[PDB]
Formats: structure tokens, sequence, C-alpha cells
């Protein structure tokens, strides 16, 4: 299909989580702690 994520912003920096687009560093680690802070997951169990 025509996805793709360039577009609404183009950012340096993105978020393998979640898809988030940042312009320093700086910036993805300290969301990145939402991310690294919250029980684990799991394929098709729990
Ligand atoms: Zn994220």
């Amino acid at each position: 299909g025509s996805s793709g994520s360039s577009g609404t912003g183009e950012k340096p920096y993105r978020c393998a989580e979640c898809g988030k687009a940042f312009t320093d560093r700086s910036n993805l680690f300290t969301h990145q702690k939402i991310h690294t802070g919250e029980k684990p997951s799991g394929p098709s169990s729990g």
C-alpha cells in the first residue's frame, strides 16, 4: 500500500518501541523512560 512514516515530520531519531519522532537524542532517551519502566510483554501469552 501507499504507507510510509516520512511525512508528518522528518526527525533524525525514532523510537523503535512506539514510533515517535525526536529532534535530539537527549529527548528520545528521556521518552524511552516510559518504555524501560513497565512490565514486559509476550506473544499470544498473558
Ligand atoms: Zn516510544
